[PDB]
């Protein structure tokens, strides 16, 4: 047997199966299977999971089991021989605007998150953990090897808890262990509006029947909107400046304020939607609250799958982009559109593109100030540089003048990230995030890196001379041989993002393979996807198409001069246009005339 059965904790809902909208959790897009794709259900297995006990424990759970023969090596060791680097210079991506590390984000985030366990408020697990190192149970510490200097100044190991799983989170025992997504799988903008329906409440403004979204009462930038405060204490946001005492932002995702230039992104949607509500109501005076709110939602969504297919994804995946991504063909109804466990690591190659600085520039895109260049490590969290130094429009010229890291062989995670990364739940400015992600691989029960080569067809091989001749690099292969002793059990994070970028894109061959399977699945498996017959009229698609970022900052900041291509390398003053010669979204399609 299957077990179609254990479904436990989902937020179920009946179909109204004629609604012209989506739900909030993702229920009722597929008719014949409603669960389908909604949010905190299992992410799906491409290939069986891999477990230590063949169940739920992790490789390199048990200092005594070998994966294929061989010890696993430490994640951060790994990370300390192969993802780190010094030196800064030249590491830049020579064209790809920082904006192009940003929408990967925000896309990523709208598609997948897998939650920590909690099981503590009230708690001293989280501290058996965080200051013993003690493994056990949900936790399972990063330990640190030998030499390495956070042993001199940080503690033994860095803590690190296992990803939530389905039918319970309590201890369990029975199948194999499968983490949950907590956000919806289609691309439907549910890190603006929540993927459930309580949070999606609370996010709205229900005092006025104009459908907009609340927005702060505390601070105001230029009269433009901020997203409100979130109402939690102890607040990660106020930590780390006691001073300044600024809480993190409330948005449909809970990761919203992990960095100043993704809370910026955040601001941007929320202020569109405000925008679109307040021209729908222009325009169709008699439509009440709810209508305006879904019929904004509607669009907006329609505009993040826009800018993601057509901008994006075609300089990600460059000359494998029609490989895998079909022209358009209508819906499927037998597509799986569901995320799948594999996807939410290959996606996090975002992660070696993030540089180690991050500037606010001023009305002539020139350095804003004495501090206008900031260490990334200093933004984590930070919501106070936005609401006491500046609002978002410094942010913003930055993310559209400046670069993304390019990926590099030598130079893989900035240590911005891989040595300073903070997290929410702990005090210090001291984690990693990559020796982090091949830890959660192994939490994830990842197979590994000659495992998903076979899936893809691809070669997979078996030695020093074969990664060699396939990472087109002999130091990199002989420094994941001397670590892992066989390409089979190399994580995928790392593998993945070991091989050379195709042909116009910024992915190897194996990423290429798992990122556009993903994304034609939930382009064929959405029932509300943009161009399918009906969701939109012809003239509504018609108008949809003119979409572009580059309008979106002009409409909701004091930002006058963009390029028409905001994803790659721009120059100022050269490559910019007055927003004037930026087409607009035409609106008139919607008007809704009565007899
Ligand atoms: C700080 C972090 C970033 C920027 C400075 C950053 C950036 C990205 C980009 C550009 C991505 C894709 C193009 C991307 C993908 C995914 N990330 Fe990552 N990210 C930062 C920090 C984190 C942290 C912390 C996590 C959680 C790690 C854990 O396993 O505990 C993180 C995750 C992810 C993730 C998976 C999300 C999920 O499904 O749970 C990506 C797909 N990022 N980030
Ligand atoms: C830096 O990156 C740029 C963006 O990837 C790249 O320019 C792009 O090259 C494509 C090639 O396909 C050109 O595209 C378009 O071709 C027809 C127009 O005849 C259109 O119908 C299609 O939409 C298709 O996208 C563009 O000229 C260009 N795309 C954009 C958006 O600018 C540069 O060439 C790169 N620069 C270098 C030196 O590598
Ligand atoms: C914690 O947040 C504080 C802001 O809430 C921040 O202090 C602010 O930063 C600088 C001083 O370093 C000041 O900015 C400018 O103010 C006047 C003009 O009004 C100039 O003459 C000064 O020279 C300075 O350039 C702010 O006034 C200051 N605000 C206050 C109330 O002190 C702290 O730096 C933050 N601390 C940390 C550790 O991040
Ligand atoms: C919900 O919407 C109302 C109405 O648009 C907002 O109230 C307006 O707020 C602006 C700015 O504070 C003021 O100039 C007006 O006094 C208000 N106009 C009206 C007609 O009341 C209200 O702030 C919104 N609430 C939240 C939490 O976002
Ligand atoms: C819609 O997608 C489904 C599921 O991916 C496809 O179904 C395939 O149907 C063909 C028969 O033509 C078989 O070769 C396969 O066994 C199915 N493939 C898989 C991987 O399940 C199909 O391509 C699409 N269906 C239609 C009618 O367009
Ligand atoms: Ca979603």
């Amino acid at each position: 047997s299957w077990e179609v059965g254990c479904g436990a904790p989902v937020p179920l809902v009946k179909c109204d199966e004629n609604s012209p909208y989506r739900t909030i959790t993702g229920d009722c897009n597929n008719r014949r299977s409603p669960a389908l794709g909604a949010a905190n259900r299992a992410l799906a297995r491409w290939l069986p999971a891999e477990y230590e006990d063949g169940l739920a424990l992790p490789f390199g759970w048990t200092q005594r089991k070998t994966r294929n023969g061989f010890r696993v090596p430490l994640a951060r060791e790994v990370s300390n021989k192969i993802v780190g680097y010094l030196d800064e210079e030249g590491v830049l991506d020579q064209n790809r605007s920082l904006l192009f590390m940003q929408w990967g984000q925000i896309v990523d985030h709208d598609l997948d998150f897998a939650p920590e366990t909690e099981l503590g408020s009230n708690e001293h697990s989280k501290t058996q953990c965080e200051e013993y190192c003690i493994q056990g149970d949900n936790c399972f510490p990063i330990m640190f090897p030998k030499n390495d200097p956070k042993l001199k100044t940080q503690g033994k190991c860095m803590p690190f808890f296992r990803a939530g799983f389905v039918c319970p989170t309590p201890p369990y025992q029975s199948l194999a262990r499968e983490q949950i997504n907590a956000v919806t799988s289609f691309l439907d903008a549910s890190l603006v509006y929540g993927s459930e329906p309580s949070l999606a409440s609370r996010l709205r403004n229900l005092s006025s029947p104009l459908g907009l979204m609340a927005v702060n009462q505390e601070a105001w930038d230029h009269g433009l909107a901020y997203l409100p405060f979130n109402n939690k204490k102890p607040s990660p946001c106020e930590f780390i400046n006691t001073t300044a005492r600024v809480p993190c932002f409330l948005a449909g995702d809970f990761r919203a304020s992990e960095q100043i230039l993704l809370a910026t992104a955040h601001t941007l949607l929320l202020r569109e939607h405000n925008r679109l509500a307040r021209e729908l109501k222009k325009l169709n005076p008699h439509w009440n609250g709810e209508k305006l709110y879904q019929e904004a939602r509607k669009i907006l969504g329609a505009f993040i799958q826009i800018i993601t297919f057509r901008d994006y994804l075609p300089i990600v995946l460059g000359s494998e982009m029609q490989k895998w991504i079909p022209p358009y063909q209508g819906y499927n109804n037998s597509v799986d559109p569901r995320i799948s466990n594999v996807f939410t690591f290959a996606f996090r190659f975002g992660h070696m593109e993030v540089p180690s600085t991050v500037s606010r520039l001023d009305e002539n895109y020139q350095p804003w100030g004495p501090e206008a260049e900031l260490p990334l490590h200093t933004l984590f969290f930070n919501t106070w540089r936005i609401i006491k130094d500046g609002g978002i429009d410094p942010l913003v010229r930055g993310l559209l003048a400046k670069k993304s890291k390019l990926m590099n062989q030598d130079k893989m995670v900035t240590s911005e990230l891989r040595n300073k990364l903070f997290q929410p739940t702990h005090k210090i400015h001291g984690f990693d995030l990559a020796a982090i992600n091949l830890q959660r691989c192994r939490d994830h029960g990842m197979p590994g890196y000659n495992s998903w080569r076979g899936f893809c067809g691809l070669s997979q091989p078996k030695t020093l001379k074969g990664l060699q001749t396939v990472l087109k690099n002999k130091i990199l292969a002989k420094k994941l041989m001397d670590l892992y002793k066989t390409p089979d059990n190399i994580d995928i994070w790392i593998g993945g993002n070991a091989e050379p970028m195709v042909e116009r894109g910024r992915v190897g061959p194996l990423l290429a393979c798992l990122l556009g399977r993903q994304f034609q699945q939930i382009r064929d498996g959405d029932r509300f996807w943009w161009e399918n017959p009906g969701v939109f009229t012809e003239k509504q698609r018609d108008s949809l198409q003119k979409v572009s970022f580059s309008r979106l900052i002009c409409d909701n900041t004091h930002i006058t001069k963009v390029p028409l291509h905001a994803f790659q390398a721009n120059n100022y003053p050269h490559d910019f246009v007055d927003c004037s010669t930026v087409d607009k979204l035409d609106l008139s399609p919607w008007a809704s005339r009565e007899n």
